[PDB]
């Protein structure tokens, strides 16, 4: 009942998929559940595989994995949406600049953070 | 480069399905992500998809949610692994009984605890 899925970026268009942004037929003789695996682990496709975290920020856009955020705060932090295996969770790590925060990312810190661009479609935000 | 994967339980034929457990034939045309999607949203397939945490337990066996594990304590407690959207983590939900771990689900807490069954395969571990 929660909502599982991916956006995708693809480094030989440099273009963001979600839905329907590409077109494409799919082919596998196997079940459904090994094919979601065997396409999330086809690296060589050439799309980056990033996973919606289950939050919305501020105005209701879905945060995803790849994310950039600020904190609607009149602060000059960036923040990235990170997935860390070792705590089995999205959190947020530290862009830009003063390296303090950012709490547990979860339904009330990200209440009035923005997503602002992502780390494939905004090089302008990085570094 | 973290290891995005899932299994299904099939309800249709009560069933585990990782790989090849089942056989199958998909075909869709679409991308890639938007497949992905599809997939894991189509809940009339009688798939129930549970997501790999991203941790291994003391015995090396990956943990995902459903699964059902004990900390290897001598201890009386049960614990569910959970996907909860509103803190974006994977966490440990008490199954049995004593209410009062279990700390946040990391590389740390679970060097020490075991996969036991899932909720799907082992109902005499419910409730």
């Amino acid at each position: 009942n929660r909502e599982v899925k991916f956006r995708a970026w693809d480094k030989e268009l440099n273009m963001m998929v979600y839905t329907k942004e590409q077109t494409g037929h799919i082919e596998y003789n196997t079940n459904p559940a090994d094919t979601i695996n065997i396409i999330l682990n086809q690296d060589d496709y050439g799309y980056v595989f990033m996973q919606y975290t289950g939050l919305k920020d501020k105005n209701e856009k879905e945060i995803y994995e790849g994310d950039i955020i600020k904190k609607s705060n009149r602060s000059s932090n960036l923040y990235e949406i990170i997935y860390q295996d070792s705590i089995a969770c999205f959190r947020c790590k530290v862009i830009k600049g003063d390296i303090k925060s950012f709490p547990c990312l979860n339904i009330g810190t990200v209440r009035n953070c923005e997503v602002i661009g992502n780390i494939y479609e905004n090089p302008e935000l990085l570094e």
